[PDB]
Protein backbone atom coordinates (compact mmCIF):
# COMPACT_ATOMS: atom_id res chain seq x y z
CA UNK A 1 0.00 0.00 0.00
CA UNK A 2 1.50 3.31 -1.25
CA UNK A 3 0.26 6.95 -1.22
CA UNK A 4 -1.06 7.35 -4.80
CA UNK A 5 -4.77 8.33 -4.85
CA UNK A 6 -7.58 8.24 -7.42
CA UNK A 7 -5.69 6.19 -9.99
CA UNK A 8 -7.76 4.13 -12.43
CA UNK A 9 -6.39 0.57 -12.71
CA UNK A 10 -5.62 -0.18 -16.39
CA UNK A 11 -3.65 -3.44 -16.01
CA UNK A 12 -1.89 -5.59 -13.39
CA UNK A 13 0.93 -3.05 -13.13
CA UNK A 14 -0.30 0.16 -14.88
CA UNK A 15 -2.49 2.86 -13.24
CA UNK A 16 -3.61 6.18 -14.73
CA UNK A 17 -4.89 9.58 -13.54
CA UNK A 18 -5.70 12.92 -15.20
CA UNK A 19 -3.14 15.14 -13.46
CA UNK A 20 -0.26 17.49 -14.17
CA UNK A 21 2.77 15.33 -13.24
CA UNK A 22 4.40 18.34 -11.46
CA UNK A 23 1.40 18.86 -9.14
CA UNK A 24 1.14 15.12 -8.37
CA UNK A 25 4.84 14.93 -7.47
CA UNK A 26 4.60 17.93 -5.11
CA UNK A 27 1.65 16.29 -3.30
CA UNK A 28 2.84 12.63 -3.24
CA UNK A 29 6.65 13.10 -3.10
CA UNK A 30 7.19 9.63 -4.63
CA UNK A 31 10.43 7.67 -4.49
CA UNK A 32 10.90 8.14 -8.27
CA UNK A 33 9.45 10.72 -10.65
CA UNK A 34 10.24 10.26 -14.35
CA UNK A 35 11.28 13.25 -16.41
CA UNK A 36 10.71 13.41 -20.17
CA UNK A 37 14.31 14.36 -20.82
CA UNK A 38 16.39 15.05 -23.91
CA UNK A 39 19.96 13.79 -24.31
CA UNK A 40 21.39 17.17 -23.19
CA UNK A 41 19.19 17.35 -20.07
CA UNK A 42 18.10 20.79 -21.28
CA UNK A 43 14.80 21.29 -19.42
CA UNK A 44 13.40 24.43 -21.06
CA UNK A 45 9.85 23.33 -21.87
CA UNK A 46 7.30 20.52 -21.67
CA UNK A 47 7.36 18.10 -18.72
CA UNK A 48 11.07 18.79 -18.16
CA UNK A 49 10.58 22.57 -18.05
CA UNK A 50 7.56 22.25 -15.79
CA UNK A 51 9.41 19.89 -13.41
CA UNK A 52 12.54 22.02 -13.56
CA UNK A 53 10.55 25.22 -12.90
CA UNK A 54 9.03 23.61 -9.81
CA UNK A 55 12.59 22.96 -8.50
CA UNK A 56 13.48 26.66 -8.89
CA UNK A 57 16.01 25.58 -11.61
CA UNK A 58 17.95 23.31 -9.22
CA UNK A 59 17.22 20.37 -11.54
CA UNK A 60 18.90 22.24 -14.42
CA UNK A 61 21.95 23.15 -12.31
CA UNK A 62 22.42 19.53 -11.25
CA UNK A 63 21.84 18.36 -14.84
CA UNK A 64 24.43 20.72 -16.33
CA UNK A 65 27.05 19.37 -13.88
CA UNK A 66 26.06 15.80 -14.89
CA UNK A 67 26.48 16.53 -18.62
CA UNK A 68 29.78 18.39 -18.08
CA UNK A 69 31.12 15.23 -16.37
CA UNK A 70 29.47 12.43 -18.39
CA UNK A 71 28.41 13.83 -21.76
CA UNK A 72 24.98 13.38 -23.29
CA UNK A 73 22.61 10.50 -22.72
CA UNK A 74 21.56 8.13 -25.50
CA UNK A 75 18.09 8.28 -27.02
CA UNK A 76 16.39 5.41 -25.19
CA UNK A 77 18.68 5.90 -22.19
CA UNK A 78 18.35 7.35 -18.71
CA UNK A 79 20.14 8.59 -15.64
CA UNK A 80 19.13 8.88 -11.98
CA UNK A 81 19.57 12.30 -10.36
CA UNK A 82 18.03 14.04 -7.34
CA UNK A 83 14.27 14.52 -7.15
CA UNK A 84 14.79 17.86 -5.32
CA UNK A 85 11.48 19.00 -3.72
CA UNK A 86 9.38 16.69 -5.94
CA UNK A 87 10.67 13.13 -5.18
CA UNK A 88 13.54 11.23 -3.67
CA UNK A 89 14.95 10.61 -7.17
CA UNK A 90 14.32 11.79 -10.70
CA UNK A 91 14.76 9.21 -13.44
CA UNK A 92 15.55 11.27 -16.55
CA UNK A 93 14.45 9.12 -19.51
CA UNK A 94 15.00 10.04 -23.17
CA UNK A 95 12.21 8.88 -25.44
CA UNK A 96 12.61 9.43 -29.18
CA UNK A 97 11.57 12.86 -30.41
CA UNK A 98 9.60 12.19 -33.63
CA UNK A 99 9.85 15.90 -34.52
CA UNK A 100 13.69 15.48 -34.68
CA UNK A 101 13.60 12.30 -36.84
CA UNK A 102 14.44 9.86 -34.01
CA UNK A 103 13.47 6.18 -34.40
CA UNK A 104 10.10 5.42 -32.71
CA UNK A 105 11.35 1.84 -32.15
CA UNK A 106 13.53 3.35 -29.38
CA UNK A 107 10.40 3.99 -27.31
CA UNK A 108 10.46 0.41 -25.99
CA UNK A 109 14.13 0.81 -24.95
CA UNK A 110 13.19 4.04 -23.15
CA UNK A 111 10.42 2.32 -21.17
CA UNK A 112 12.78 -0.55 -20.21
CA UNK A 113 14.57 1.92 -17.91
CA UNK A 114 11.44 1.93 -15.72
CA UNK A 115 12.04 -1.75 -14.86
CA UNK A 116 15.02 -0.78 -12.68
CA UNK A 117 12.61 0.88 -10.18
CA UNK A 118 9.86 -0.86 -8.17
CA UNK A 119 7.42 2.07 -8.27
CA UNK A 120 7.40 5.23 -10.42
CA UNK A 121 5.31 8.32 -11.10
CA UNK A 122 5.63 8.95 -14.82
CA UNK A 123 4.21 10.66 -17.91
CA UNK A 124 3.71 8.84 -21.23
CA UNK A 125 7.09 8.77 -22.97
CA UNK A 126 7.40 10.62 -26.32
CA UNK A 127 4.09 12.46 -25.75
CA UNK A 128 3.58 16.23 -25.88
CA UNK A 129 6.30 18.02 -27.87
CA UNK A 130 8.13 14.71 -28.57
CA UNK A 131 5.48 14.19 -31.27
CA UNK A 132 4.50 10.54 -30.77
CA UNK A 133 0.86 9.42 -30.51
CA UNK A 134 0.06 8.91 -26.78
CA UNK A 135 -2.10 5.88 -27.55
CA UNK A 136 0.94 4.09 -28.97
CA UNK A 137 3.09 5.21 -26.04
CA UNK A 138 0.58 3.75 -23.55
CA UNK A 139 0.55 0.44 -25.45
CA UNK A 140 4.36 0.24 -25.36
CA UNK A 141 4.33 1.15 -21.66
CA UNK A 142 1.85 -1.63 -20.80
CA UNK A 143 3.75 -4.17 -22.94
CA UNK A 144 7.23 -3.24 -21.61
CA UNK A 145 7.09 -2.06 -17.99
CA UNK A 146 6.75 -4.80 -15.37
CA UNK A 147 7.21 -2.62 -12.27
CA UNK A 148 4.42 -0.46 -10.79
CA UNK A 149 3.88 2.67 -12.87
CA UNK A 150 1.52 5.54 -11.98
CA UNK A 151 0.79 7.55 -15.13
CA UNK A 152 -0.18 11.21 -14.70
CA UNK A 153 -1.71 12.39 -18.02
CA UNK A 154 -2.09 16.23 -18.15
CA UNK A 155 -4.94 16.54 -20.73
CA UNK A 156 -8.41 15.48 -19.49
CA UNK A 157 -9.59 14.86 -23.06
CA UNK A 158 -6.46 12.86 -23.89
CA UNK A 159 -6.86 10.94 -20.63
CA UNK A 160 -10.48 10.04 -21.47
CA UNK A 161 -9.44 8.90 -24.95
CA UNK A 162 -6.55 6.84 -23.57
CA UNK A 163 -8.88 4.96 -21.20
CA UNK A 164 -11.78 4.54 -23.64
CA UNK A 165 -9.58 3.17 -26.43
CA UNK A 166 -7.42 0.93 -24.21
CA UNK A 167 -7.34 -2.74 -25.24
C1 LIG B 1 2.85 23.27 -16.63
N1 LIG B 1 2.92 21.84 -16.41
C2 LIG B 1 3.16 21.02 -17.56
C3 LIG B 1 2.98 19.65 -17.57
N2 LIG B 1 3.20 18.94 -18.65
C4 LIG B 1 3.61 19.58 -19.72
C5 LIG B 1 3.84 18.84 -21.01
O1 LIG B 1 4.52 19.25 -21.89
N3 LIG B 1 3.12 17.63 -21.24
C6 LIG B 1 3.07 16.73 -22.40
C7 LIG B 1 1.77 16.27 -21.87
C8 LIG B 1 1.39 14.82 -21.79
N4 LIG B 1 0.40 14.23 -22.44
O2 LIG B 1 0.45 12.95 -22.09
C9 LIG B 1 1.44 12.77 -21.25
O3 LIG B 1 1.77 11.55 -20.68
N5 LIG B 1 2.06 13.93 -21.05
C10 LIG B 1 2.14 16.79 -20.52
C11 LIG B 1 3.81 20.95 -19.72
N6 LIG B 1 3.57 21.64 -18.64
Amino acid sequence: VNSFSGYLKLTDNVYIKNADIVEEAKKVKPTVVVNAANVYLKHGGGVAGALNKATNNAMQVESDDYIATNGPLKVGGSCVLSGHNLAKHCLHVVGPNVNKGEDIQLLKSAYENFNQHEVLLAPLLSAGIFGADPIHSLRVCVDTVRTNVYLAVFDKNLYDKLVSSFL
